[PDB]
């Protein structure tokens, strides 16, 4: 134990996907951040030629990101089902960072999808059936009856079900989709408290840790490209 618990290279590693993903937004594009909740990812957003509306059901964490909002950031007040009704934004890019999982619960995932804007997006979802089991000294994933429970150093959350498999396949009907994990990730996060020594020894201890490689794993990546126009008959008539 020095600064490198399971918790801290998941966070980091999380801090690495996020790195990439917001620097991959093609310039100039409205962007949907549903689940911006305090405003990790402000700083990021902020260094960048986009236009960002963060949604969050959290006022109070809606109330963190607001202390240092960017410019190029509104910040909206509503979930992601009221805020796709009710908005005048045409959006070309969506992001959501261990936030979809919430409405996915709640929701048929195709109706979620066919809901999405259709534009590129990336997705962090984690998957608590590649998780269950891990117990380290900082991270823990548990089942409770139909309930969820995971521990965060000490932060306690409680997370409920939804079908994975049932999502994936609505994307396929959506997007071209390219699935991945954290332990796919070798960027270095732009979060200025990883330093390159410290990203080394974080990548490291991920090649010498079964625990770490499992949780990493667990966190299911998505790299969406919308297909092309149902005018794909067009194709098929090459059969
Ligand atoms: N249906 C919904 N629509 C929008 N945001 C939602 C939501 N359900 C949950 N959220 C928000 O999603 C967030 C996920 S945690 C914060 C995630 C943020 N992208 C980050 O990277 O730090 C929470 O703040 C939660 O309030
Ligand atoms: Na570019």
């Amino acid at each position: 134990k020095e600064s490198l618990t399971h918790a801290s290279v998941l966070s980091a590693y999380t801090a690495s996907y996020k790195t990439t993903a917001i620097k991959s937004i093609a310039d100039n594009a409205v962007v949907l951040d549903i689940g911006y909740g305090k405003g990790n990812d402000g700083p990021r957003y902020a260094v960048r030629p986009l236009t960002v509306t963060g949604i969050d059901t959290a006022a109070r964490m809606l109330a963190i990101a607001d202390q240092n909002k960017p410019e190029n950031v509104t910040l909206v007040k509503q979930g992601f089902f009221t805020h796709i009704t009710k908005t005048s934004n045409t959006y070309t890019h969506v992001i959501a960072f261990n936030s979809l999982h919430y409405p996915l619960a709640s929701s048929h995932p195709d109706t979620l999808v066919q809901r999405l804007p259709t534009c590129p997006a990336n997705i962090l979802i984690p998957c608590h059936h590649l998780l269950e089991g891990i117990q380290t000294p900082t991270y823990s994933v548990v089942k409770d009856e139909d309930m969820w429970c995971v521990k965060v150093t000490k932060n306690e959350f409680i997370e409920s079900s939804y079908n994975y498999d049932v999502f994936v396949k609505a994307l396929e009907s959506k997007y071209h989709v390219t699935i991945g994990s954290l332990l796919d990730c070798v960027e270095k996060p732009s979060t200025r408290s990883i330093t390159p020594t410290l990203w080394t020894a974080m990548r490291n201890f991920v090649n010498n840790d079964q625990e770490m490689q499992r949780i990493l794993s667990g966190y299911i990546t998505f790299n969406l490209t919308p297909l092309p126009p149902k005018v794909e008959i067009i194709n098929d008539w090459l059969d």
